[PDB]
């Protein structure tokens, strides 16, 4: 069963004796998510990078204090696309033969690494997929990260240098990624995860929205806390989202083939239709990948698809693609 929220959930010390940081060994698996890299890089997660959906919100409770509906509905929505239904285990990067016999295709299991199931284009640190590589930290991005941050936030990154950089980005992908899709689930997630390092990579005796570019660096390149990391004071994810927004309001769309093409797509969802958005996503992505499932793996699939939705807080009516 997906983990409950935490029983207390003050603010205290994460990078502890239980907890520390060590360096990765041969075959040890990072991605393109630095909460999930710097929880498996302290032991929060298998220091591997392979773990389960419970370990998953577990480690992001504890050690950033997420809160739980959000932990849920993402470690499920990954897990349905990238993960290993069967096996339980999901890859917070590449492709591993450890998350056990694949399914038949067209599912991927392909780690939080694989392009266009959660992971996608105008990611802040990461290139985008056309360019070669979608999960290594990029020191070009970053700078650009720092330099946003000494414009717009005095040195810091904090929600109004959120709402620049990922106007930037998205930008720059229409201007250079021909293949650019800014669409449903990553429409969401691409504006989510801006606010992330200002809500939960600050200091939680400080939870002032403001973080340190040394700080940022830890966590962004190497996935570690700072030197006596205090996690958030309360449990969190996306507040302030709409400054984000606010900032370049933008419709969901796709380049077309090539560059300065951005084509707006009505069928997407957006954020008038967050119910949308699940309802593709279970409907479109998920049965797409498991068209005509297996018995146990019909099973699999339903078991967390409930528990996919346990995580969907705007109201939604649950929809079945495998039935009841
Ligand atoms: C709850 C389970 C989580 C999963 C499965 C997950 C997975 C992912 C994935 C696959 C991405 C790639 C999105 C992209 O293409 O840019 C991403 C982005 C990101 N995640 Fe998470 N994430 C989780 C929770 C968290 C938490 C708790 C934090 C911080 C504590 C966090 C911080 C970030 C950041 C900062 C990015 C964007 C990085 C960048 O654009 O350079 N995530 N996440
Ligand atoms: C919750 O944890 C904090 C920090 O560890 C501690 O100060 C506080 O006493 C705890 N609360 C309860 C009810 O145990
Ligand atoms: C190109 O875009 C499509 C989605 O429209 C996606 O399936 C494909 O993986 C993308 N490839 C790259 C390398 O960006
Ligand atoms: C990093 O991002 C820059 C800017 O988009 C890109 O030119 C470069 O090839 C990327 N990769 C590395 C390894 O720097
Ligand atoms: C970001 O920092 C700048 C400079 O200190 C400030 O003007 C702006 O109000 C800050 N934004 C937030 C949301 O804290
Ligand atoms: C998803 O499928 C259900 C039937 O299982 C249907 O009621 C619903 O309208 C579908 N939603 C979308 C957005 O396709
Ligand atoms: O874990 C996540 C990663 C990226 C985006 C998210 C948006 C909402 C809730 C969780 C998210
Ligand atoms: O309202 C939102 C929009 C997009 C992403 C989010 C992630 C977490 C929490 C709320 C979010
Ligand atoms: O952060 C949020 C929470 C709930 C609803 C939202 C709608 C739009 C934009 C952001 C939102
Ligand atoms: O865009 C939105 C509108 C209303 C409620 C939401 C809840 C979560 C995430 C996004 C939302
Ligand atoms: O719980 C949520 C968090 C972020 C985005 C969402 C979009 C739709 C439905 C639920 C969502
Ligand atoms: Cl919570
Ligand atoms: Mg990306």
């Amino acid at each position: 069963l997906p983990p409950g929220p935490l029983e207390n959930s003050s603010a205290k010390l994460v990078n502890d004796e239980a907890h520390p940081w060590k360096p990765l060994r041969p075959g040890d698996i990072r991605g393109p998510c630095p909460g999930l890299n710097t929880l498996a890089s302290h032991g929060y997660l298998p220091r591997n990078g392979v773990a389960t959906p419970a370990q998953i919100i577990n480690a992001v409770q504890e050690g950033f204090n997420f809160d739980n509906q959000a932990a849920i509905f993402a470690t499920y929505a990954a897990h349905l696309v990238d993960g290993n239904l069967i096996t339980d285990l999901l890859s917070i990067g590449r492709k591993t033969r450890l998350t056990g016999p694949d399914p038949p295709p067209p599912a991927s299991v392909g780690g939080l690494n694989e392009h266009g199931t959660f992971e996608g284009d105008a990611s802040m640190t990461r290139g985008d997929a056309f360019f070669g590589n979608n999960h290594d930290f990029n020191e070009t991005l970053f700078e650009q990260l720092v330099d946003y941050s000494n414009r717009f936030g005095g040195g810091k990154y904090n929600l109004t240098v959120a709402g620049e950089l990922r106007f930037k980005r998205i930008q720059d992908s229409i201007a250079t990624n021909p293949n650019f899709s800014f669409v449903d689930f990553r429409f969401f997630t691409a504006y989510g995860e801006t606010t992330f390092p200002a809500n939960l990579f600050v200091d939680g005796r400080r939870d002032d929205g403001q973080l340190d570019m040394d700080a940022a660096r830890s966590f962004f390149q190497f996935s570690r806390m700072p030197d006596d990391f205090f996690r958030a004071p309360s449990p969190r994810s996306g507040t302030g989202v709409e400054v984000v927004v606010q900032a370049h309001p933008m419709q969901p769309g796709r380049n077309v083939g090539k560059i300065n093409s951005y084509t707006v797509d009505p069928t997407s969802s957006d954020f008038s239709t967050p119910c949308l958005m699940y309802e593709k996503f279970v409907n479109i992505t998920v049965k797409s990948l498991y068209p005509n499932p297996t018995v146990q793996l019909r099973k699999a699939l339903n078991t967390n698809l409930d528990f996919l939705f346990q995580g969907v807080a705007a109201g939604c009516t649950q929809v079945f693609p495998y039935g009841r």
